[PDB]
C-alpha cells in the first residue's frame, strides 16, 4: 500500500554570498534595524529635525595586506544624486513631507552615491581583524526648515532603507 | 560581458514617527522588556500571585509650554473594558488560568483604555524636558483568588503585551 | 475623514512563568552575565587555564517546608554525558579548542546532566526564604593540558551558555 | 500524555577571550565606567574645561619574561587621527560641541591610535606580576577654548568610549 | 590570509554632563548610597520609625558671584505632590506599607518638589567655593503611627530613590 | 520649542530593611570590613596560621523585655557543615588552600550554621540598649597544619564572607 | 505558603594575603594616613617647601634566621623613574605644581623604584621580632625651588599614594 504521510519536517533555509572583497561584514550587521525617535510636533515646529541616533557597521577578518577601504550609502528607493535624504518607503500609514538624513560621526554630511573613503587602523604593517565605521542619521523635514503638520508635513510612520556597498583592497 | 555579482554589502533598515505630541518617549522606552518573576507553586497556592516588579516609561525633550499630559494602557490581545488584566498570547508552552495585572507605584489599579492624568513637574511654570511614568505590574491568577496547578491554572510561560498612548498638549 | 495616525506609543512586553518549584530564582539571577577573564599566552602555556571566578545562584521566597533542593547544569550546545566542558558558540570571531569548565566553589567537578544536592538552611525546622548557590567557572583547553596556539588552540572570543534546572520539593 | 513546562530555570552566559599577550588585564577592568565631572556653566565660560578626573588601568599575572609593553589608544565612535578628543555618542539628551580629552598623569597628551611605552616593573630582571597604566580625563570644549551655552556648545550630557589595546611581548 | 582575532582590550566608558548651573556637583556626591538603619518590631511597634540619619551633598568650584542657589528634591518612583514620603521601590523582597521621609538637620520636614532655599557663604561679597546641604532621613510607617508587621506592614527590604535638583544662579 | 537638558543633579539611593527582631544592628556594623595580617612563609611553614584579630557586632537600641538572643554563622560561597572554615572568593589573585577561621573571643570555635547564644546584659530586670557580640578570627590553611608554599599552598590574596543572622525574641 | 524576609543581617568582610616574605607587616600599618601640613603662601615663595613629617612602618613577626631586608618606594599613580617625586591625584580639588617627596630620616632622598638597604638588629645571630623603617615626607614645588600661586602652582588639596614593597629574605 502507499506509504503513510505522517512524518515530521524541520526545513532549514541557509544564505550567504561570495564576494570580492578582502573584508567581510559581521554576520550581525548585514541587516541592521536602526530605530530613530519621534519627530514630535514640538520639535518640527521649531527646528525641523528630530535628534541624531549614533550607529556602526563593523567588518571583520579583515587581510593584513588591506590598504584602501571605501564605502558608498546607496538608496534602495530612488535613483539619482538629486536629494539628500533617504525617501521613506509608501503605505497605509506612511508620513509624508519627511527624510532620513545620514551623516558623519562628526556632523559632516554624507550625500547619496557619493564614496567616502576609511583609514584602517594597522599595527606594524598588518591592519586589525576588526574595524569599524561610525555614522549619525536623524528624521527631518525634506525643506531642511521649521514645518508646520498639514501644511508641508504629515503624521505617521517612518521607513526607509539604506545600503552601504564597502569595497576593501589592497592598493599595490 | 555582464558585470560581476561581487559587492559586499549591509543593509540599513530606518525607522521613526511624526506625532502630534508634545513630548517624545525616549528612543529606548518604544520597545520595553520587563521581566516579572516566576508564580512558583507556593507562592501560587499561597496568595495567587507573584511580587511586583517597579518600571518606568521616561518621556524627554518635552515642550516648555506643555500643560496637560494623559496616557492611556492598551491590550494588544483584546477589546473592550470588561477585563482587569493583560491577557497573554498564546502557543505551544504558554500557561492558562494567569494574567498580568499593571498598577501605579502607589498600588492603585489602571485598568485598560480609561486614561489617567500624569501631573507635569514646571519650573518657574515653563515644564521640564524629562517626565516620568511609573508603574508596577504583577502576575496572577484570573479569579483574582489563591489556585492550584491543574484545577484552573497550568505551568508554562507568560507572555503579554500592552501599549500605551501618551498625549502632551497645551490646555492653552 | 480618515482619522490621523499621529498617536505617541510605547510597548510594554511582560514576560514570566509558572512553575511547580516551591522556590522562585530572584528576578535578577533568571539571565546570569558571567565574565571570566581572558586565557593570556601566558597561562596559556603554562596550564591551559585562566584563573577560576566565582558567581551564586540566588533562591528567593521559598517555602517553609521545603525539604530537598536539587539542581542540573545542562548545556545549550551539545548533548549527552560525554564531554566535560561546556561547548563554545561558533562565529565570526570564536576561538576554537577552549572551553568552560563549571565547578563547586569548593572545587568539585560539576558534571552536565547528574543531580546535585543543595542543603537547605533552616531556623527550628522551617527553611530560611533565601537559599543560595555557589559555584565557580574557568576557560581551558579541551585536552585538559598546557597547549600553545596554532597547534590545537587559536585566538578569539569564547561565549558559551549553560542552564540550571532546579527543583525545590517537599518530600514529605 | 505530553510532558508539561513548568520546570525553574536560571540561563548562565559565559563569556571571555584568549589573547596573544603576554598579561591579562584585570577581570574588573575589561569594562570601565569612569565618571566624569560637570561641566558647569562658570568653568564652561572661564577655560572650557572640567576639573581632570584620574583612572587606572591594572594588568595582572603578567610573565616573568614581559620584556616590553605598548597600549594604543582608539575611539569607538571616529576613525583617523583627525581629532584630539573621543566624540561622544548622539541621542535625545546628548551635548553637541564637547568632547572628551584623554591625557598622561603627568598631563601629557594620549593622541588616539599612537603607540604609548609602558615600563616594567621588575625585581633581579623578572617582571612583577601587577603593572599600572595611570590616565586622566577631563571633558572639554572642541575649540580648546572658553565657550558660552548657545554660540558653540548646548546642555546635555556627554557619553563617549574607548578603547585601550594593550600588547605585551618579549623582545628577545 | 585574514588577521587573527588576539587583541587584548579594555573598555572606557567616561560619561558626565554639561548643565547652566554656576555650581557642580561633587563628582563623588552624583551618586549617593545612603544607608539607613534597620526598622526593628520593639522600634516598628514604639513609635513606627527608625533613628534618622545624616548625610550631606556637596557643591565645589562655585562662582565668585554666585547669589541665589536652591535645590529641589523630586521623587523617582512617583509624580504629584499627593504624598510626603518617597515611595520604596518593589521587588522580589520589598516591604510594603513603609516609606522614606527627608528632613532638614534641625528636623524640618521636606516635602516633594517645594524649593528650598540654601544660604551661601560668602567671604568680603564673594562665594567660597564649597558650599554643602545638610540634610536627614529615616524610614518610617505611611500613617505616621506605629504599626505591627502583618496588620499593615510586612518585613522586607527598603530601596527608594530621590533626586536633588540644584539651581546656582546669579540674581542679578 | 523643547526644553533644555541643563540640570544639576544628584542621586540619593536610600537602604534599609524591616526585621521582626527587638534589637538593631548598628548601622555602622552592617557592613564591617575586617582586616587579618598577612600569612608570611615563616607563621606559615611553622605551624599554618596567623596571628588573630578581634572584631565585634554590637545591637544598639534593643527592647527592654528582650529576654534570649542568639546568632547564626552563615558562609556566602559555601554550603553545609562539611568545613570549618569559610570558604575564600575566587579571582584573578585569590590564594589556594587556605581558609578564615572565625572563633569567640576565648578561643572557642564557632562551626558555621549552628546557632550560638548570647547572654542578655539587664539592669534590674529590663535589659540594656547596647549589647556586643565579641569574637576572633585569622587565615589558616585547611588542612589544619603546617604547609609550605608550591607543595599545597600558593602566594595570593584572601578574600571571604561570612553572614550573621541574629535573632533576638522575647521567650517570655 | 513562602516565609518571610524578616532576619536581621550582619556582613563580615575579611581579607589578607598569603606571601613570601619571612616578616609581616604589621596590620595597623599596612594602609597608613600620613597627614602631611599646609604649603602656606609664606612657605611657598621661601623655599616651596613644608616641614617634613615623619612617619615611620613597622615589621613584626620576622623570622629568626632574616639575614637580608630590602624595600622599594613605588608610586601608584605613575610609572618609570624618572621623577623624583609622587604625582598628586587628580580631581575636583587639586592643586597642580605640586607633587610629595620621600626622605630617609636623615635626609637621603628615596628615589622610586630603586631597592633600599634595611639593616637587621640581631641578638646573638638572632633576628628580633620586631624591625622598623624610618622614613620623612613633605610637599614642594615640582620645580624644586620657589613658586608663585596663581603662576606655576595653584591652590588646592593634595593627595598622592606610595606603596612600600619589603622583601625579607635568609641569605644562606
Amino acid at each position: 500500500a502507499p506509504a503513510a504521510n505522517d512524518s515530521s519536517q524541520a526545513t532549514l533555509n541557509f544564505s550567504g554570498r561570495v564576494t570580492s572583497s578582502l573584508c567581510q561584514v559581521k554576520t550581525d550587521d548585514l541587516v541592521k534595524n536602526i530605530s530613530l525617535g519621534e519627530v514630535s510636533k514640538s520639535a518640527l515646529e521649531a527646528t525641523g529635525k528630530s535628534p541624531a541616533q549614533s550607529f556602526q557597521v563593523n567588518l571583520i577578518n579583515c587581510d593584513s595586506l588591506t590598504d584602501d577601504i571605501s564605502y558608498v550609502l546607496a538608496d534602495a528607493n530612488n535613483n539619482g544624486t538629486t536629494t539628500a535624504y533617504l525617501v521613506p518607503k509608501s503605505g497605509d500609514t506612511a508620513a509624508t513631507g519627511v527624510g532620513v538624513f545620514v551623516e558623519t560621526s562628526k556632523g559632516t554630511p554624507v550625500n547619496i552615491g557619493s564614496d567616502q573613503k576609511l583609514d584602517v587602523v594597522a599595527n606594524k604593517g598588518n591592519a586589525l581583524s576588526e574595524q569599524v565605521i561610525p555614522l549619525r542619521a536623524y528624521i527631518g523635514t525634506q525643506t531642511r526648515a521649521a514645518g508646520a503638520i498639514g501644511t508641508d508635513v504629515t503624521a505617521g510612520t517612518v521607513d526607509a532603507t539604506g545600503v552601504l556597498t564597502i569595497r576593501a583592497a589592497d592598493a599595490t
